[PDB]
């Protein structure tokens, strides 16, 4: 069968017969059903290439009556030029094949009789024959690689998922929030090793179109495609189809030497023919194609399993949300795909970016940071205008063509769009393409329909709607509108009505704009517009829309999700910051903002970090030096990172839901060194920006003094402006020479000895190494510190405790999973080494690995809540096989084996619950809810919702808070612990994981000599503190129900959710609501002691 298809490869099939034998036809399985119209070909290429001559082929290979509208006479002479390009990489191919051969006799002592189709670096010689002296390719395997590798060059830019929290933790050691933004930008827009040589491998695997033997080792069923694999990677390499650059951590940890290599694929033009139906390869190989985009009623099916979770099944309830999502048809809005077009990919970056894109105006690290951000935005533009040539194939009205897009859960429970550059993930993408739609009439500026079109105008123009009541806001998009928007808003309608923009366009939008320039922003500008200009405003159609927003999300959903304690008048205080109000029937976030309370939960955290930074400032008030060196970190950071609430809020950045604020953070479980870290990468980032400023500046007006073009932002007089100037570098100059060192449990002052000094280069000028590392110490003690033990008093000390268990037991489980996950392989390791046929590196079976994760159920591996699953160990790590999996013919590109397989938790379980319990929760009920709101798009932890129904949405989107607080995450973990513990045998545990357990469960005086019977018990008594907490986390929620409540999490609209409980809170105060819900509190907790005994 299988042998029959490739007779004449190299060695016999039979695994246990002396002399060479063929690990490619022990490994597949002819499939029942055909998958690839290439198998039984002598030449793939040559008959893929003669499919794709013409469209009459196309429908005969296809078995199709008719092509794909877009596959035409341009789009047939570039696939010509494609594959002709395809024969060349297999004469690379086919050459180094040659060469390797050649070198150091490989090929002869293979044709002698030595195993080398076993080496990590010759499993290709599996799919080699005999060709006289030496041996080739068997063209069949060769050629159908080479068309998967041209399908990968094609598409694998967009096809490629975005790396998520443990990808980039696993790749650099460093948490994603803690890693410096241009890198950030850098991992998600280029390929690791691991991952360009992955993906290629999928693709060709499934070109082969066979099926992977259950019983076949994994060093050859994944190991065989991989060599290939990066055997076309070289190859790609060479032809320049793809370019390799290196990054490092010189910009967060000088001590870090270690570098990490991207892979990008080289760009075609936006306006490139073939985009137009870049997936022809995989149409003509594939019976059932896996890409392909989904127009008109062609919708996605429902996954079934968790994105990177194959052992996690999506629950009936996610399954219904993901459906759900699905379903929602999205359509392209013309305008805004004209503007994009005629602005160009240069203005967009210019506008984003830093105004220009000459790098002699740049300083260097300014420069490098923006590639990363640059090529996101120019691999968004060009996937936009693919989707937009292949719409535009089926219908010459554009705007007329739904589009759907696939989605899955994550790890965390969220609905991520599947992609890089959509909707959801690529801000260009989601201002031209929108579910998002309302007819609105617009004939008197009093409207209803006024009011909500002005509402999202100015959200998007960036002004603070959920701040202020409606008046306000609509004051002051006005303001905006008459005064500086005003060039900008004529521009537009000169657009819409000639097609064309000045040449100074950029310039035009930029002084408009300022620091409100962002994609929606544009979108903002041309739909008012083009409401000016319409004929029948009282039916305006457009596709603007309103996001319901969650405030302070993260930190809130953890204080209502997790406190387990009595109530407390500061958690009433702090609660309502994010939007519950308790005794204030339909009071709205805008009200308690502009009447109540103006600090949201940021702001506390950021008066709490000042005050226990003045205890600081006591406890050294005599030594002046110290308070110098605050002063100095203060005014630093009051100089270019006033506002530290960091998050996603660059233009040119992808979203992706990471938090970065540093409370969040801090609450998640970041430690305070890569914090600090984090924050200083931050001020730099800020510095190079500035220098760039003074680059264009002197540029502009060589009349301009350095301080002014440095501070003009903070100075109106010289005198101020040099002021400014000397301060930056005392201060830069203070602390890099003097550092904070702990000793005794006091600080003092040390000299680096490395102190900066001398004539600041704009363009050159750069922080690292040791004085890098020196404004870190200081920013540690001097900030960092005092903000954890702020946090304390801003999220309730409750919240905090709730945190430390639920880490320390999800850290516990995680380690023993883990352990015995190794232990078990390393056995069934030993056991195969008694088997003659097998070889160190063949490693484990599918059949084995599956049956060792089946072995750790009874640790109860996973959290189920019904609703939702969520299995934090689960993870992709190199350390269990800990070997190579294969290598290129020049013993480069070492890809190491990586499987799928539990590993240590860290902190992650706080992130992971908060999440998955509070988010997630939020969104999935948002989906599948009685009266689920059509038309939106969900991004995580805010909504985009059209016109006609930002009421409704809105105030469902409230319900839906209120219904994911009526989770206990605290509790679930509980019940998956509690089954854990009754299984768990630490007598069984390894040293090392022992060791790491004893550092979650005990604390440092009592581990250096705990017991094995030492940690059980405070295993043991971690989750009877779980136990409590989730008793307390139901009470509470239970008497919160019983009150009336209005919730405003989910802001910007104005429209509460009631909840209409009885118990009447108004008029009272926060000590007096405290003392009510605390007597409805010992009145449940006595009833459900009653209960009990019962």
């Amino acid at each position: 069968g299988i042998d029959a298809v490739y007779p004449s490869l190299v060695g016999t099939a039979d695994s246990k017969a002396e002399g060479i034998k063929n690990y490619f036809k022990l490994s597949f399985t002819l499939p029942e059903e055909q998958k690839s119209r290439t198998v039984g070909s002598e030449a793939p290429l040559k008959d893929v290439a003669q499919a794709l001559s013409s469209r009459a082929r196309y429908e005969l290979f296809t078995e199709k009556e008719t092509a794909n509208p877009a596959f035409n006479g341009e789009v047939i002479k570039r696939y010509k030029e494609l594959m002709e390009h395809g024969e060349g990489i297999a004469d690379i191919l086919r050459s180094r094949l040659a060469k390797f051969l050649n070198t150091k006799d490989v090929g002869k002592r293979f044709a002698q009789g030595t195993e080398a189709n076993r080496w990590v670096g010759g499993k290709l010689l599996n799919i080699v024959e005999q060709d006289g002296d030496t041996f080739k390719y068997n063209e069949q395997l060769l050629q159908t690689a080479v068309l998967a590798g041209l399908q990968w060059r094609l598409t694998a830019t967009s096809n490629t998922a975005i790396k998520d929290a443990k990808d980039v933790a696993a790749i650099t050691g460093i948490d994603q929030a803690l890693l410096p933004e241009g890198l950030v930008e850098q991992f998600d827009t280029g390929m690791t090793l691991t991952e360009a040589v992955s993906s290629l491998a999928q693709k060709i695997e499934s070109y082969w179109g066979l099926s992977r033997n259950p019983n076949a080792p994994l060093g050859y069923t994944k190991g065989i495609p991989t060599a290939m694999a990066a055997e076309i990677l070289a190859a790609f390499v060479e032809s320049t189809d793809v370019v390799e650059n290196i990054v490092d951590m010189s910009e967060i940890d000088p001590d870090n030497k270690k570098t990490i290599g991207l892979y990008t694929i080289t760009e075609l033009d936006s306006f490139d023919p073939i985009n137009s139906f870049p997936t022809a390869i995989e149409e003509a190989v594939l019976v059932n194609p896996t890409e392909k985009m989904f127009f008109g009623d062609d919708i996605p099916p429902v996954a079934n399993t968790q994105l990177r979770n194959p052992a996690v099944r999506n629950t009936p309830e996610q399954k219904a949300a993901l459906k759900a999502e699905q379903a929602t048809e999205f359509y392209v809005h013309t305008p805004m795909v004209q503007f994009y077009e005629t602005l160009g990919k240069d203005r967009i970056l210019e506008l984003m970016g830093a105004g220009t894109l000459n790098k002699e105006l740049l300083n260097d690290n300014h420069a490098k940071s923006l590639e990363g951000k640059n090529r996101s935005v120019e691999d968004s533009y060009n996937q936009l205008f693919s989707v937009i040539e292949q719409v535009r194939a089926q219908s010459e009205d554009i705007s007329t063509v739904p589009i759907h897009y696939a989605y899955n859960m994550t790890r965390v429970g969220r609905m991520q769009m599947l992609g890089k550059y959509n909707p959801q993930s690529a801000k260009l993408v989601r201002e031209a393409i929108l579910p998002t739609k309302a007819t609105l009439d617009l004939s008197n500026q009093n409207n209803e329909d006024f009011s909500a079109f002005q509402l999202g105008l100015a959200q998007a123009l960036d002004i603070k709607v959920h701040t202020m009541t409606r008046e306000v806001m609509s004051d002051e998009l006005t303001k905006l509108l008459e005064g500086n928007l005003k060039p900008a808003i004529d521009m537009m309608v000169e657009f819409n009505t000639t097609g064309s923009l000045p040449e100074n366009a950029v310039d035009v939008l930029n002084t408009a704009l300022g620091d409100r320039k962002s994609f929606v922003a544009l979108m903002a500008l041309m739909e008012y517009s083009r409401y000016l200009v319409a004929e029948d405003k009282s039916a305006f159609v457009t596709p603007l829309y309103v996001e319901a927003d969650g405030v302070t999300n993260g930190p809130i959903n953890a204080m209502m999700l997790m406190t387990g304690g009595l109530f407390t008048p500061d958690w009433i205080r702090n609660i309502a910051k994010g939007g519950l109000f308790i005794g204030s029937p339909n009071k709205t976030m805008n009200e308690h903002r502009s009447t109540a309370d103006n600090n949201d939960l940021y702001q506390a955290s950021t008066n709490a970090l000042m005050e226990s930074l003045g205890k600081l400032r006591s406890n050294y008030a005599s030594n002046m030096p110290i308070q110098s060196q605050i002063d100095s970190l203060l005014s630093l950071m009051d100089l270019f990172l006033p506002d530290i609430n960091l998050g996603e809020n660059g233009a040119l950045e992808l979203k992706r839901g990471i938090a970065k604020n540093p409370l969040t953070i801090t609450i998640y479980g970041s430690g305070a060194r890569g914090i600090a870290g984090k924050l200083v990468s931050s001020v730099t980032d800020a510095i190079y920006e500035r220098m760039s400023d003074v680059l264009k500046a002197r540029a502009k007006d060589p009349n301009i003094s350095a301080a002014m073009a440095m501070f003009g932002k903070q100075a109106a007089s010289e005198a101020h402006a040099e002021e400014l100037l000397a301060r930056f570098l005392k201060d830069m100059e203070t602390l890099t020479s003097t550092v904070p060192v702990k000793r005794k449990g006091v600080l003092e002052l040390q000299s680096t000895g490395t102190g900066a000094k001398g004539k600041i280069n704009p363009k050159t000028y750069t922080i690292k190494g040791e004085q890098l590392k020196a404004l870190q110490e200081n920013m540690l003690h001097f900030f960092v510190e005092p903000l954890r033990n702020g946090i304390t008093q801003t999220v309730g000390e409750s919240l905090v405790y709730s945190t430390e268990q639920l880490q320390k037991a999800t850290q516990i489980q995680s380690v023993v999973l883990e352990d015995m996950f190794k232990q078990r392989v390393q056995e069934k390791l030993a056991e195969k080494a008694k088997d003659p046929t097998w070889k160190k590196g063949d490693f484990l079976t599918q059949k084995e690995l599956n049956d060792i994760q089946a072995s750790l159920n009874n640790l109860a591996p996973m959290i189920e809540t019904g609703s939702q699953t969520f299995y934090i160990a689960g993870s992709e790590n190199a350390e269990v096989a800990n070997q190579v999996l294969a290598t290129n013919l020049d013993d480069r590109m070492r890809v190491p084996m990586s499987i799928y397989a539990p590993a240590q938790a860290g902190v992650a379980g706080i992130p992971f619950m908060t999440i998955g319990t509070g988010d997630g929760m939020m969104m999935q009920t948002l989906s599948t809810m009685k009266g689920a709101p059509k038309n939106t798009l969900k991004i995580f932890d805010g909504m985009n919702i059209g016109l006609n129904d930002i009421t409704d949405a809105s105030r469902k989107a409230n319900e839906a808070v209120y219904t994911s607080w009526q989770g206990n995450p605290i509790k679930n973990v509980y019940e998956s612990y509690a089954k854990f513990m009754k299984n768990v045998d630490f007598s069984k545990l390894s040293p090392e994981a022992l060791e790491a357990i004893g550092k979650s469960a005990l604390e440092y005086d009592q581990r250096e000599n705990a017991t094995v019977d030492d940690i059980a018990n405070a295993a043991s008594l971690i989750e009877r503190n779980l136990r409590n907490i989730a008793l307390g986390v139901d009470i509470r929620h239970k008497v919160l129900d019983k009150v009336n409540l209005s919730i405003d999490q989910m802001a910007a609209v104005g429209a509460p959710y009631q909840n209409n409980g009885k118990i009447d809170l108004s008029n009272m105060t926060p000590e007096q609501q405290a003392d009510e819900l605390n007597k409805l509190f010992r009145e449940e907790l006595e009833a459900r002691k009653q209960k009990v005994a019962k």
